[PDB]
């Protein structure tokens, strides 16, 4: 069921998505070890992801969350990086693949910082880098991120240095040390996210 529609760079949606991508880059505490060294991206393509089945599954779960939370879905647009981006656009997010814990347990993780999600494109901690050059800071190979619509509902606030918590629909990882970091979020149901844009890009070598 999935089709990908290419957005023209003149399209206002292309521009607003690119801007969210570029404006949410930050420096990382690993000095670029996992995701490479860059201050900005070269955006090659932005595709709208269209799948009726996945979308209806999302909206159904969204209405359920909403009715449990005074008609407030608490919906965000957030980044997701993964080696399995092709499976996600075709089959949706699936929480059964969330074995190993990150900071907030076995769940599906999303980031406000595009550069944080970029650290996971080639695997946990960047894995071994691009498949062609084995370089976590490769400037040649094309990368992809998803920009996703995520239902947070009532989110458990975790100050920060499986199931949702009882009475909650998600977890929010609030940074409590690094003053420039944006939040990360965790959901425990795959139907609480819809992978709306597929962005293909390169990281750019600083001048
Ligand atoms: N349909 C599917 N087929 C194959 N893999 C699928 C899938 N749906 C989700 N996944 C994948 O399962 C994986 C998963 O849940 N995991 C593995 C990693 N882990 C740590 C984590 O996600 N940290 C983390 C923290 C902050 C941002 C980002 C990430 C990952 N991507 C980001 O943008 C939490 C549990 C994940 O890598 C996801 O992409
Ligand atoms: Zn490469």
């Amino acid at each position: 069921g999935t089709i990908l529609i290419d957005l023209s760079p003149d399209d206002k949606e292309f521009q607003s998505v690119e801007e969210e991508m570029q404006s949410t880059v930050r420096e990382h505490r690993d000095g670029g070890h996992a995701g490479g060294i860059f201050n900005r991206y070269n955006i090659l393509k932005i595709q709208k992801v269209c799948n009726k089945k996945l979308w209806e599954r999302y909206t159904h779960r969204r209405k359920e969350v909403s009715e449990e939370n005074h008609n407030h879905a608490n919906e965000r647009m957030l980044f997701h990086g993964s080696p399995f981006v092709n499976a996600i656009i075709h089959k949706g997010f699936d929480e059964r693949h969330a074995y190993i814990g990150g900071m907030f347990g076995a769940g599906i993780y999303f980031a406000e910082n595009s550069s944080k999600s970029n650290q996971y494109v080639y695997g946990i901690g960047g894995g071994t880098g691009c498949p062609v050059h084995k370089d976590r800071s490769c400037y040649i190979c094309h990368r992809q991120l998803l920009f996703c619509r995520v239902t947070l509902g009532k989110s458990f606030l975790q100050f920060s240095a499986a199931h949702s918590p009882p009475g909650h629909h998600s977890v929010t990882g609030r940074p409590s040390v690094n003053g420039l970091a944006l939040a990360e979020y965790v959901i425990y149901r795959g139907e609480q996210a819809y992978p709306e844009y597929l962005i293909t890009y390169q990281i750019m070598r600083p001048e």
